[PDB]
């Protein structure tokens, strides 16, 4: 079974790139986020895996779902938000690529204590 930790790295990690207009169209497809449907919104983090994992030891904040296992990065991180276009129709999923530098909020669980969900950017 794909583990929640591995699923987080597939959905949300892209250390290879520091911060193109095609990027979300390419990445949402290559990371298998358009296989069953167009995933409507998704964020990629352009930091090292160790720096993102380290967020699980940073500022504890409420998750949007009311769970207590979310963490906010003390430093800003390079991210890309992918947002499905009005005109996008499965299977030809189309996205708007937006670069930002924001604090990330991730949910962490397990032993080792690692990110399993991307909750928000602020």
């Amino acid at each position: 079974k794909e583990t929640a930790a591995a699923k987080f790295e597939r959905q949300h990690m892209d250390s290879s790139t520091s911060a193109s207009s095609n990027y979300c169209n390419q990445m949402m497809k290559s990371r298998n986020l358009t296989k069953d449907r167009c995933k409507p919104v998704n964020t990629f983090v352009h930091e090292s895996l160790a720096d993102v994992q380290a967020v699980c030891s940073q500022k504890n904040v409420a998750c949007k779902n009311g769970q207590t296992n979310c963490y906010q990065s003390y430093s800003t991180m390079s991210i890309t938000d992918c947002r499905e276009t009005g005109s996008s129709k499965y299977p030809n999923c189309a996205y708007k690529t937006t670069q930002a530098n924001k604090h990330i909020i991730v949910a962490c669980e397990g032993n080792p204590y690692v990110p399993v969900h991307f909750d928000a950017s602020v």
